[PDB]
């Protein structure tokens, strides 16, 4: 009987996790739920799974949740604040922790789950994109089990040998027969748009932030960053492949020539159910892949002239966690700028390149150093967007 | 330092296994070589890998090999006969055994390796196609590690969970989260020939015996049989899929929706090296799969009106090892008949159905009962071919 804490339960990934707890009530039990300010959705979840705790961002949303829960007569105890979230991640009798809180908001709660040697269902990029160095040593020390929930990394994790699966981050690839890790991605919506035509792309031609990040492949680039930390891979042990149909979620290359892959439906309940049930399985409620109703599967090399954000993220990794924390930062600014129509689609990659260029800095050293480089690059971007409007 | 005995060393699978030992002389050592009557190739191998023993079919071939090896001054001790082979498979200090002898000739030497609790790199169909029940029980008792070497089964083995990998044949699929096993096959050369047109197919239109079994998919059917025994799967836990490109060698479906597959080049040195290095890896010398230079990947259900030998084999499994031993038997006769031009391509399927129909019998119970059913069906088939010429 696995007992868990879900960080960011009202979100997309949260509801899917609860849908897995819902279908396998025999193996899992929610002990604590942590959400943002969505009091409304939280009441429903607290009333169905009835955790011991519920945490909200502020006391305004907390007092209101206490009230609405009070009505329904729910024993669930309401708290709030980031510290309440960190306490929930470190709860004594809690086994797994869905680190689904995204942004800088999720760094300390995830980190506290880690330091407490919990089984971490890593469901956020900020963790390894900004504090990769810091987070991976924290895991080594507490021997906490990281299990990536994101489609691609989960795929790569299922396709890796068991000794690498139990010592995640601190396992040698080459030593275990792994030649490299094949990180795959759709290539985005403008995969086939002639280069000289990308400048004239609009927010409607890319239907939000995740959709633009897919079109520029900043998303893949950010996943190159995490994969490296997560799988202790070098730049030569990484491959980025364009697989438009996305049935294969990612693969792993071996010494003897074999290539192991994970395939399935886009449904997130699969990778989530995998990490939750690990080293076993449960039903997520996801549809069996119907290999008859599929599009032909194709692959191709990524053209860096078409995806500069990918090359930038790869070079940025080499430059240090200071550079990758700024890449993530500048990109949220620029993507949003392009989305509001202040800059051309092609300016996202070009302004990201600028922010990184027009910015010297020193490697972080704690969640705070990272938070500072973020707000710093956000400022160099917020200002660079203006030099264009 | 793994030490092995290769049964059928001069054959195709034998040379590749020796090529794997040749590139990884640090992990492997040949202790004994067993070949048919190809004295010529054996001398070369005995001279390169200098085993402690070399065995040949007859004394004629053996006295000749003692002479030629005598010339080159090889300390390799030459023996002969089947008993010698069984003794080579059971050698005390031998760790792995490449059961590469095919036909009835390889049933006892493989069985001897098993009874001795050795790690068996299974490289022959007869083993599980005829004596599935007997062999798997022998494994249970001896606790011998079966490692399939054939492309498809190896693929399915690499895609199964570790607890099923270490208890091969006596593991519960469903208990470990396995929904089913996806056995894939090209679909053969006449995959696209309109049905009413298959009767007029010629031996030159299917370029030998393996090529015809591919065209009729009696090969895939035979692989359905072995798979069931090898992975302890029920018919509902089996799926046969036409994958024309054959990059994916086979897959395994899981409870959460995940599908794990093994891809690579058609080279046999890959599965051979996987089983040899297991649970680790080694270089086989095989080319890394170039996902850029591939053909789009497609899949489809098999049409039983197009491949009756597949349905027959699936039905024959239900009918007992007496029926599968007869199917394998009768098909060697019909394929060869078709190959000599005594019958039409479509007659292989029909005469295989007949031999099985016009033949009642009782389940085997030892290697001999099987040899008997084999010889019995060969006679019902050898005679059925005549009723057409
Ligand atoms: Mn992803
Ligand atoms: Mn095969």
């Amino acid at each position: 009987m696995k007992q868990l804490t879900i960080l960011g339960s009202t979100g997309s990934i949260g509801c899917s996790t609860l849908d897995v707890v819902r279908h396998n009530p025999e193996h899992f039990r929610v002990v604590a739920l942590v959400a943002g300010k969505n009091v409304t959705r939280m009441v429903e979840q607290c009333l169905e799974f009835s955790p011991r705790y519920a945490v909200m961002d502020d006391e305004a949303s907390a007092k209101l949740l206490k009230t609405m829960l009070q009505q329904q007569g729910s024993r669930t105890e309401v708290l709030s604040g980031q510290q309440a979230a960190c306490d929930m991640a470190a709860l004594e009798d809690v086994d797994q922790v869905m680190a689904a809180i995204v942004g800088a908001a999720g760094l300390l709660p995830t980190l506290a789950a880690i330091r407490a040697g919990k089984t971490i269902l890593l469901a956020n990029k900020e963790s390894l994109v900004t504090c990769g160095r810091l987070f991976m040593d924290a895991v080594k020390q507490s021997k906490a089990q990281l299990l990536p929930v994101d489609s691609e990394h989960n795929a790569i994790f299922q396709s890796l040998p068991q000794p690498i699966q139990h010592n995640l981050g601190y396992a040698d690839l080459e030593q275990n027969g792994v030649v490299s890790i094949l990180l795959t991605g759709s290539g985005g919506p403008f995969r086939e748009t002639p280069l000289r035509d990308l400048a004239t792309m609009t927010p409607d031609q890319a239907c939000r932030k995740i959709s633009v990040d897919s079109a520029t492949m900043m998303n893949k680039g950010l996943e190159y960053i995490e994969a490296r930390w997560l799988f202790n891979a070098s730049a030569s042990q990484m491959e980025v492949l364009i697989h438009p149909q996305s049935v294969i979620h990612s693969m792993v290359r071996y010494q003897d020539g074999s290539v192991l892959a994970q395939l399935g439906e886009p449904d997130m309940r699969t990778p989530i159910a995998h990490t939750m049930a690990w080293p076993n399985r449960v039903n997520s409620g996801v549809k069996p892949l119907d290999f008859c109703k599929l599009s032909a599967l194709t692959f191709a090399a990524p053209d860096y002239d078409r995806y500069p954000c990918l090359k930038l993220a790869m070079e940025a990794f080499e430059q240090g966690q200071a550079a990758t924390t700024a890449l993530n930062a500048a990109n949220e600014i620029t993507v949003a700028a392009f989305l509001a129509q202040q800059i051309r689609f092609t300016d996202i990659a070009a302004l990201n390149l600028s922010v990184l260029e027009k910015m010297d800095m020193r490697e972080p050293q704690c969640v705070d150093d990272v938070l500072s480089v973020d707000a710093n690059a956000r400022e160099v971007a917020r200002k660079e967007v203006m030099r264009l409007a």
